[PDB]
């Protein structure tokens, strides 16, 4: 019968910091992590900025020997995973290693590695492709390498649901524990898509903000002057744990994961429907899964990408689901500060939602100077809002019309 | 308590054929789909052959214009998915569309598109990158395009667990139905990694057979002269359906899916442990999930990749799990004929396991001329073996030590 799932450990690399506390301090202070990109010449590109991880030292985690084999998205996912496991206090033993698994996802995986090996193939020939190209680039190898380093023998998999990945990874990992397939899961996502192929590919779709002359103001969810998402890098990982397992070992519990929803839009390969129908179906699944009155929802960490169509679809969905209570909850987009970490977005945002519960504060939507037509909810414009938060919802939406919602609440 | 899951529809593209019955006819005849790769200069590569899909006509499924937006691996996944849904007879309605979902995965996704967009980027710069590059290449777009085309609003996701993808996709879709999150799922995988990057990437790791002179003899699982796997393309899709739902509409039921196991080796990035301890845990987990004793197993569709270490690990795993019954079951690698479809391997081999149940026949391991040291099980060398099959397993063991096992049973 379905068991309860709690969060005992969290870990992160973001554009705001090299761990959770440093990232969260930036979130509550309204700081932007967005800056012109330094790692490549982007003069031929329409977008030349994004949310980079600043000062990442892989030798805090891995030998230089091993680090050289791995795409940055794997390095970031392992860094977040190691933080989360250490934060949990969990000791892996022969008695429990079969009951601990990992579901760390990515939207794109090792794009830097692919580009670099494609350059070798075209300029030199196939004999110059790295022997480590496949195991060092493909998406499941955060789950794989973490399992090898910590001896995790439980369910070992990876989701790839584009901008929904982190949310789906956490929800499905919670189902593994709920249904008895595991007692512990490390789950979340990681992404490093900031190479020519990534900025070029999103650029070709005209999906990205082109505010190159003022990057900290580019990401402006629900602002009438928004012009697309800001591409960002990093990782979130959480340790999910069966409740009685956590209680038995005296774990610190941050919050309980009470609900998870998925739905497909079945609308369009890339565009969300303007009315938010799929996001509404997804949230209602998640609230019913959590056994909640929708009026119990205090805080929503929106997907809030700063696209014209996405941001308005989310208002329409929240109004449809919550009716008059839509005017009582607080909803914010931390992408205003972090940008869009794509497959890691739902992972860092799940962590921000849990910290909103721990600290009783709604993070701000920075840059919300002129709310667009119909964007008239409490969007926590400019400044963090201390408030009562018993229930927090984290939403994600992605290419293929794929929707995820996580529902967290305080644990006593 | 759990609902029962049955298979009511199957679809496939393989190196043996453009549908299930053509592919299966090849399998029971011991035919190879392996040949030198055409319309591609592989002079500089150590492997010049593999399993290509021959004469695929995407315009049976899509307009030319919609096909130009999608990587081959997406085309192949959609072809198998549309076949599977047709074969099921299912009518999607407003009354059931929220209960029908998709989980079609890939190990590598859009390598051909990545390669062609790299070419444009390096030669001409980012302004020649296709606008459809990202949504036409990312792994969740089979689930996405299928949901949009058929109006599916149920769980929409994609797994990427390397060579385990197709098995995990089917197993986790089965869990969705068993635990009441959906009534119908389309599940499986697709792969098209025959470009410079795929042949070059696996080749750089010296993971591929280099038997260029005799491509049909390259894939020789458990044979003492095997020298690595053969890279193959295609797709498999199954319609999974809650039993009472299948019976109420008079569906043709092929078989029941009674068990799913997952484990992690936690051993090595690309090699299994010599004793297959992870594969043994995974099969034991799958049989426990099915409430079956190892002695009830009749037929195993092996992972059987034709790698030195992989093939011997599976023999050790089977001897460990099945003890005095290990010689009584039949175990065959259809990869002897199809080669290794990576993320689609588990999907086409689940279909072959179901068909082994329908037709009471163990498919051959072709090329098993000189069984290696300790390869003394019934490996169905050279020719198909009619036999009693009530319970069939299908195993997948991939990079990162990620394992999957499906248990299928005759339905009456
Ligand atoms: C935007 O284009 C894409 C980028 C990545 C992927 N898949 C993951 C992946 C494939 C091959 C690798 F070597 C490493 C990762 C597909 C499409």
């Amino acid at each position: 019968s379905r068991r309860r799932v709690v969060i005992t450990g969290m870990g992160m690399l973001s554009p705001l910091g090299l761990d959770v506390p440093s990232s969260w301090e930036g979130i509550l202070a309204g700081r932007s992590g967005i800056a012109p990109i330094e790692h490549m010449d982007l003069s031929a590109y329409s977008t030349r900025f994004g949310g980079s991880v600043k000062g990442f030292n892989v030798e805090e985690y891995l030998s230089a020997k091993e680090a050289r084999k791995l795409d940055l998205f794997i390095q970031y996912g392992l860094a977040a995973s190691f933080q989360a496991v250490r934060d949990s206090g969990l000791e892996v033993t022969d008695a429990n290693r079969e009951r601990i698994g990992v579901s760390m996802g990515s939207g794109i995986g090792g794009l830097t590695n692919i580009e670099n090996n494609c350059r070798s193939l075209f300029e030199q020939g196939p004999r110059r492709i790295s022997p480590f190209f496949v195991p060092g680039s493909i998406i499941n190898m955060v789950s794989g390498f973490l399992s090898i380093h910590l001896g995790l023998q439980g369910p070992n998999y990876a989701l790839t649901t584009a901008q929904t990945t982190g949310t789906h990874s956490i929800g499905m990992a919670a189902r593994n524990i709920a249904y008895g397939e595991a007692d512990v899961m490390v789950a979340g996502g990681s992404e490093m898509a900031a190479c020519g192929l990534g900025l070029g590919g999103f650029g070709a779709a005209r999906a990205l903000s082109t505010r190159n002359d003022e990057p900290t103001r580019a990401s402006r969810p629900w602002d009438r002057d928004r012009d697309g998402f800001v591409l960002s890098d990093g990782s979130g990982a959480l340790v999910l744990e069966e409740l009685e397992h956590a209680r038995a070992r005296g774990a610190r519990i941050y919050a309980e994961l009470v609900g998870f929803g998925m739905s497909g839009d079945a609308f369009h390969m890339t565009a969300p429907p303007e009315d938010g129908a799929g996001a509404a179906r997804c949230m209602k699944n998640a609230l019913r899964d959590a056994g909640l009155d929708p009026r119990q929802v205090d805080y929503i960490n929106a997907h809030g990408t700063s696209t014209p169509a996405g941001d308005i679809a989310e208002i329409a969905a929240v109004k449809s689901v919550f009716g008059e209570h839509a005017h009582a909850l607080s909803m914010s987009s931390t992408k205003s500060m972090t940008g869009h970490l794509l497959g890691a977005a739902g992972a860092v945002e799940a962590i921000f939602s849990v910290l909103a519960l721990r600290d009783q504060v709604a993070p701000p939507t920075i840059n919300l100077d002129n709310p667009d037509e119909g964007c008239d909810l409490d969007l926590v414009a400019h400044e963090a809002k201390p408030r009562k938060i018993d229930v927090a919802l984290s939403n994600s939406f992605g290419f293929g019309g794929t929707n995820g919602t996580l529902v967290f609440r305080r644990f006593a």
